């Protein structure tokens, strides 16, 4: 490596290699236009072949950090469009891109992106297929100058194939929406997941990520032995903390450096690599955690003659207790791809609390001796609750599911925006119509990871406009008990019934025409007011209205006249509704 340049030029490809640094410059220079930035990725790579085809022509020996700096200190209208970043330039290098790195604008300030009609898409796609997509892959960079850049490349690739398959196709729009919407929740996930993964970091410790890293990969590689797991968890949590630092090359090299020392080492780990490990580089790390739990061992044995009848337990636990808590979860774990990350937490938390407290009791041994007593309604609290809700889902599908948890929401925090509980009692619905699909073994792992998307989204909005102490505390508290937390949410018995507004309950027959997508909207949106204005309206007599009003609309969507039938029938819809209520 004579030449950074030329050796990710080698290992990346061309294509690749400039994709990457497209990203990379819209992640800095985020004010500046496409049509600027594709000028650099030009230099740059021009220079890059330069280099390849002779490592030690002029300036190939630099480094990347250099180069990369150096091509930034030249945009002229550094200064003036992005002020104090251009005085980076005058710090020599390891400062410099230090400087650069903390000047990285999260969330800045540029209009919402707009997805074009089906027709235009295909027409741009069709007509200029590179520029279509790298402008917009320039412009979900610029916006989030943060975003892992290899999996943004990722993305990308997979817009490319949707709109290939879908503008050839009979019904494009029917084709590409679906898809299209699939990838931006997808996109909006990962970015929050990276966030979060990263506050949870600096807020509760290595060890904490640790613990959680060991589950993790526990379940993912069963049949590793301790000391591998150890070993991977140790060098995870180095990753993690680098790449939640920020900087591209670092965060990418440690993860390169890691799937490599997994891929050397498969025999040892995991029998489901083999495919991920022939993948070339920018996808390795990728693909490795993408993969399937492996297949766990067969003759597995309970805990007990470890943890709970050896004695010198107390002994083996002092001696190093992190270590020893760090067996029982990967025992725990690896026996356990059922359970979600947080669970086993859960378990090992308790585990640790009366080893804790036994250890230090007249008889450690007897004392600790029925403990996985205490493990049985932990296990089951997200298994009834999980049994529960899709039994639900299956009786009302998704849409009358989305409105019982609109009710059931509205209740227990009616201070939330009417349309923050529309969003999340919708996106929940999702996620019923998503994991309940799934055999039981795989329902709390798949929740899981769903919830805490939707949870955290919705932690996200409260921290911008706070509306209630109890949510709060959900949302500040432990993340474990992030998902227990709101489950244990009550009704609100201290609400004040809102305001009766006729505005509210007035609808005109232009509802018709709606999508079943926005006239749903329509109809929830009111449901969670009507909540609002009752609270203390009963499952029935809700049940009864909401007949009521679906047979109103019925009547006046295939009615002659229909406008004068809306005010006409809706007058005595809602008197009669308020009366009933
Ligand atoms: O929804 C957004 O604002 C961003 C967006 C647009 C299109 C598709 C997905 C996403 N999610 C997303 C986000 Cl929020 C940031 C970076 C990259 C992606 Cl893919
Ligand atoms: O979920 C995580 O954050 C990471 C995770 C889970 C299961 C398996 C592997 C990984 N992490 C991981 C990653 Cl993200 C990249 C390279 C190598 C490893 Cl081990
Ligand atoms: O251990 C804790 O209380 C934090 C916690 C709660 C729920 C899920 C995970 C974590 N741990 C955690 C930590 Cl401590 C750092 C980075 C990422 C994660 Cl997931
Ligand atoms: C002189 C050029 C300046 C900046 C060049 C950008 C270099 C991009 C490097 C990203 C490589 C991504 C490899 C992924 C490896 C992994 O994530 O495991
Ligand atoms: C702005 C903050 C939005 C808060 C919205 C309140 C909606 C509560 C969502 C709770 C989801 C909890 C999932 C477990 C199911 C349950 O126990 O109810
Ligand atoms: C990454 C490259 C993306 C190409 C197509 C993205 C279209 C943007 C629409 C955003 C949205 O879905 O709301
Ligand atoms: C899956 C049904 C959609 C409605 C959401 C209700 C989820 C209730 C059960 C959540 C269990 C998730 C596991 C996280 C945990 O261990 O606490
Ligand atoms: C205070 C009483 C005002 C009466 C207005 C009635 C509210 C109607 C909102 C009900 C929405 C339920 C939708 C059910 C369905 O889709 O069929």
């Amino acid at each position: 490596h004579k030449s950074e340049v030329a050796h990710r030029f080698k290992d990346l490809g061309e294509e690749n290699f400039k994709a990457l640094v497209l990203i990379a410059f819209a992640q800095y220079l985020q004010q500046c236009p496409f049509e600027d930035h594709v000028k650099l990725v030009n230099e740059v790579t021009e220079f890059a072949k330069t280099c390849v085809a002779d490592e030690s022509a002029e300036n190939c020996d630099k480094s990347l950090h250099t180069l990369f700096g150096d091509k930034l200190c030249t945009v002229a209208t550094l200064r003036e469009t992005y002020g104090e970043m251009a005085d980076c330039c005058a710090k020599q290098e390891p400062e410099r891109n230090e400087c650069f790195l903390q000047h990285k604008d999260d969330n800045p300030n540029l209009p919402r992106l707009v997805r074009p009609e089906v027709d235009v898409m295909c027409t741009a796609f069709h007509d200029n297929e590179e520029t279509f997509l790298k402008k917009y892959l320039y412009e979900i960079a610029r916006r989030h100058p943060y975003f892992y850049a290899p999996e943004l490349l990722f993305f990308a690739k997979r817009y490319k194939a949707a709109f290939t398959e879908c503008c050839q196709a009979a019904d494009k729009a029917a084709c590409l929406l679906p898809k299209l919407d699939e990838l931006r929740d997808e996109g909006k996930a990962s970015s929050a997941k990276q966030r979060l993964k990263c506050a949870s970091l600096q807020k509760f410790g290595e060890r904490a990520f640790k613990a959680w890293a060991v589950a993790r990969l526990s379940q993912r590689f069963p049949k590793a032995e301790f000391a591998e797991v150890s070993k991977l968890v140790t060098d995870l949590t180095k990753v993690h903390t680098e790449c939640c630092h920020g900087d591209l090359l670092e965060c990418a090299d440690d993860r390169a450096d890691l799937a490599k020392y997994i891929c050397e080492n498969q025999d040892s780990i995991s029998s489901k690599l083999k495919e991920c490990c022939e993948k070339p580089l920018l996808e390795k790390s990728h693909c490795i955690a993408e993969v399937e739990n492996d297949e766990m061992p067969a003759d597995l044995p309970s805990l007990a003659a470890d943890f709970v009848e050896s004695k010198d337990v107390c002994k083996n636990y002092a001696e190093a207790k992190d270590v020893f808590l760090g067996m029982f979860l990967y025992e725990y774990a690896r026996r356990h791809p059922d359970y979600s990350v947080v669970l086993l937490l859960r378990l090992a938390k308790t585990y640790e609390t009366t080893l804790e407290k036994c250890c230090a009791a007249a008889d450690p041994h007897e004392c600790y001796a029925k403990v996985f007593d205490e493990f049985k309604p932990l296990v089951e609290e997200p298994q009834n609750l999980i049994k529960q809700n899709c039994e639900l889902f299956e009786q009302l599908g998704e849409y009358k599911f989305q409105n019982a948890l609109l009710v059931r929401y509205t209740k227990k925090v009616p201070q939330v925006s009417t349309p923050t509980l529309v969003e999340v009692s919708r996106n929940l619905g999702k996620v019923g119509s998503k994991c309940c699909k799934h055999p039981e073994a795989k329902r709390m792992p798949c929740a899981e990871d769903y919830l805490s998307v939707v949870l955290n989204q919705l932690c996200v909005l409260h921290e911008k406009t706070p509306v209630s102490d109890r949510v709060t505390k959900c949302c500040t508290e432990s993340l474990v008990n992030r998902r227990p937390c709101f489950s244990a949410l009550e009704v609100d018995e201290t609400y004040v019934p809102k305001e009766f507004n006729a505005e509210t309950f007035t609808f005109h027959a232009d509802i018709c025409t709606l999508s079943e997508k926005e006239r749903q909207i329509k109809k929830q949106t009111a449901l969670v007011e009507l909540v609002k204005h009752k609270p203390k309206a009963t499952k029935e007599q809700l049940k009864a209205v909401m007949d009521d009003f679906a047979a109103f609309v019925e009547k006046c969507c295939k009615a002659d006249d229909k406008e004068t039938c809306f005010a006409e029938e809706g007058k005595k819809l809602v008197a009669a509704s308020q009366a009933a209520l």
